[PDB]
């Protein structure tokens, strides 16, 4: 059934397959989402709290406003002509955002060329879903293992938006008579297959040998 995604805090339409653009309608709205577990049904325009949140629209599609975390699930939409045609609609829906430029903090202007050195610990605050932090080598990506590197990784929620946050601190143990000007640089990448991932601006400290 269709996959969809939308931006919390923004506005999304779910077209009701088959169904006349202005009533008399014979449509039908279920949904199983965070607010309601399982199955709610919409009457059309009223008093009701649920036209804050979503209701359908003239034109027959259902529509919400600021789509949020809670309105992950299921949309269903089961519509008839006057011949009885029947056409309907399965919705599956995913939300997403995107969290602010990753920056580094706590970053070092110089490393020796001897023991493990912390660079710095990257931070992306405001993110759905978490999505991973990997750090970057002149262009070129690392890995954590070897040689001679760790890493510090870490993951929070608030518990009123229900964004996350990541940290992950790095250690690097120069080789030496290596490269003096290395060049550093973290990023965030959601697991989608959609978003490029935000690089940071890249820190390049120095490489000196220890005496």
């Amino acid at each position: 059934a269709q996959n969809i995604t939308a931006r919390i805090g923004e506005p999304l339409v779910l077209k009701c397959k088959g169904a006349p653009k202005k009533p008399p309608q014979r449509l039908e709205w279920k949904l199983n989402t965070g607010r309601t577990e399982a199955w709610k049904v919409l009457s059309p325009q009223g008093g009701g709290p649920w036209d804050s949140v979503a209701r359908v629209l003239p034109n027959g599609s259902l529509f919400l406003p600021a789509v949020g975390i809670q309105d992950e699930g299921i949309f269903r939409c089961q519509a008839m002509n006057r011949n009885g045609k029947e056409t309907k609609s399965n919705y599956r829906v995913r939300v997403y955002q995107i969290p602010g430029k990753p920056e580094i903090v706590d970053s070092a202007s110089e490393l020796t060329a001897g023991v493990p050195n912390k660079v710095g610990t990257c931070v992306s605050e405001g993110s759905y879903p978490a999505g991973t932090l990997s750090w970057h080598l002149d262009g070129k990506p690392l890995v954590p293992n070897e040689k001679g590197v760790s890493v510090k990784e870490q993951t929070r929620r608030h518990p009123e938006t229900g964004l996350f946050t990541l940290q992950s601190e790095l250690m690097v143990t120069p080789a030496r008579g290596g490269d003096p000007r290395p060049t550093f640089s973290c990023s965030f990448s959601p697991g989608l297959p959609r978003h490029r991932a935000l690089r940071t601006a890249p820190i390049q400290p120095r490489v000196w040998e220890p005496v």
